[PDB]
């Protein structure tokens, strides 16, 4: 197995992300996590964190990992009502088995002391292996290491996967002030994306909506974990996946995607796309496409490698597959 | 047990309501169901009635009913936000585990026939004994009954408890082109809320939000659904209660309320509150009070026994020991 981090924003795909990679222990053997105030209220998002890694803990493989709740602030804020998703879930009867919360109030103190960034920081720097980031909230964290620490840390980075932008296809960032071209993730800190994008000697992975817009989660897909109720997991990621089918109902042709969950399953098996090296950069600019991840044709400028046509099957099963890990 | 009939619009609450009054079979016999178009989209809340009773057919020896849909047209249409929470119910893992979907899906094109409103005039008109309508949606398919059959319908009708309106306290009808004061059940369809009210010969329970705002849904009480995951019925109603725990995040001081449950309870166990009667009218013309409930003077007009004081730690009691019924 390779180490992971899981640097995530506590939204409904990024807990399925997390139970992907700390499901699948023969590829991956997941060190830390750390949630950013981003797409959640990262108090909701810490305790999420805490009580599915707890569920998994007690009942499968798994050991538990550090938990660290990030300084990140928006250039940016998410929607409200779409942060409210971890509250959500932090109240889900499925995430608060007594043997499981209980477990979660007794390492909760240790968890509460780091700070999200330093954590990252300290994760990759001090495994003996190099440690893979699987990002899919806002590229804030991995930024504010880059400028602390440089090389120091990127050399310690197996690769960086990351959710996040919309080369050439259309963003989801719908605002009077936008003109739909950007992503989310990278709207809500454009700067630090920027960073990120931009700094040699760091590999790479982007699952961009140009892949990400392959899985949108559909009811006939979700129906599937009611196949599963046997199973803890099952009835954890139908049920967060069923929290999100009406969002094309809302938004025609624009609802809810699997896009941190495709992200973390090419943690898990790059079998799940092929990638393309592309340079990119970031608008960070107050303009109406601030965020846009865009093609740059600089000299000598690092390379992004970006996913396309996913194996959105093979996800698929994959994910169905891990949720019967317990 | 008595009989009874539950006229409903498929949010989570009145799914909520429909467990109580299953699960509680010493006190209620549930003979039928009936969703509307109201606050879920018809087909996701028919399906969700079905799936609900069939896991509990299969899972506590609850008898099959009839469930229809209503043709009710809304006079102002809930929030289109608000209609999607049956989407999510109907793709819960709960409410889709194969037997119970099979049962489902063999039973539901005969259900699919009915007329709601046809379906609750005949179960109320053809029953041997006197039938109590749990109404938590609209009043638009108890006032098609009054006036295609009058008192050969009322006349059957034990009583109808009612969830709407708000009597002494603000409604939650809130646009810049109302006041505030009238409530959402009432002014989906205001004229059919009058029908119902001034209904001679027709005794009414009315849970209006004078009674329901002591039954706000919060986090602690929601996660003690997580203490009884041994039971499928706290799986359900915890699920459907994690997903509203947010809205006083959304909507200061004016969240989620166990508005329909409240109502359900009272059917279930008449202690849960205290009822005076009122003589209830309601605004049915364009004001900004649109769909108020209010004291009329008008001599000899019917009464409403509006609830008071609703015993609320009971409740709250009740839905818990209820909601592990299986
Ligand atoms: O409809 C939405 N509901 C919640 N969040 C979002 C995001 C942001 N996030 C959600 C995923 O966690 C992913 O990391 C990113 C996609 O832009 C984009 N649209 C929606
Ligand atoms: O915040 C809300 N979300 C969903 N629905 C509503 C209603 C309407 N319904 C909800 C209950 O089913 C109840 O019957 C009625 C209360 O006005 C009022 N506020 C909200
Ligand atoms: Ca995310
Ligand atoms: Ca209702
Ligand atoms: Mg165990
Ligand atoms: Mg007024």
């Amino acid at each position: 197995a390779k180490n992971v981090v899981l640097d995530h924003d506590g939204n409904l795909d990024d807990f399925v992300a997390m139970v992907l990679l700390a499901s699948n222990t023969e590829k991956v053997r997941l060190i830390g996590a750390l949630c950013t105030d981003a797409d959640c209220f990262v108090e909701n998002g810490f305790n999420v964190t805490g009580k599915i890694m707890c569920l998994m803990h007690n009942n499968m493989n798994l050991p538990l990992f550090p938990i660290g709740k990030s300084a990140a602030t928006a250039v940016n804020p998410f929607p409200k009502e779409w942060r409210c998703l971890a509250k959500n879930m932090d109240d889900m009867p499925i995430l608060n088995i007594p043997e499981n919360v209980e477990l979660w109030d007794k390492i909760k103190a240790e968890n509460e002391k780091y700070e999200g960034q330093q954590l990252l920081a300290d994760l990759v720097m001090n495994s003996e292996e190099k440690v893979t980031i699987c990002v899919t909230g806002p590229l804030s964290n991995v930024a504010w290491c880059i400028d602390k620490y440089g090389e120091k840390f990127t050399s310690k980075v197996e690769e960086c996967v990351i959710m996040g932008g919309a080369v050439d296809v259309r963003g989801n960032v719908f605002l009077p002030s936008t003109d739909g071209t950007a992503e989310w993730n990278i709207y809500w800190d454009p700067a630090s994306a920027k960073t990120v994008f931009g700094c040699p000697g760091l590999r790479r992975i982007m699952f961009s909506l140009d892949s990400t817009n392959t899985v949108p989660v559909r009811s006939p897909y979700v129906q599937r974990f009611g196949e599963q109720t046997n199973f803890l997991l099952s009835i954890l990621v139908g049920t967060m996946w069923a929290m999100c089918t009406h969002c094309e109902l809302l938004r025609d042709g624009d609802g809810y995607y699997a896009w941190d969950a495709l992200t973390a399953a090419y943690v898990v098996d790059q079998k799940v796309a092929n990638v393309d090296p592309v340079p990119i950069d970031v608008v960070v600019d107050k303009q109406p496409n601030e965020g846009a991840t865009v093609r740059t044709d600089a000299e000598n400028y690092p390379l992004t490698f970006v996913a396309r046509n996913p194996e959105a099957e093979f996800f698929l099963d994959m994910l169905l597959r891990s949720a019967r890990a317990c």
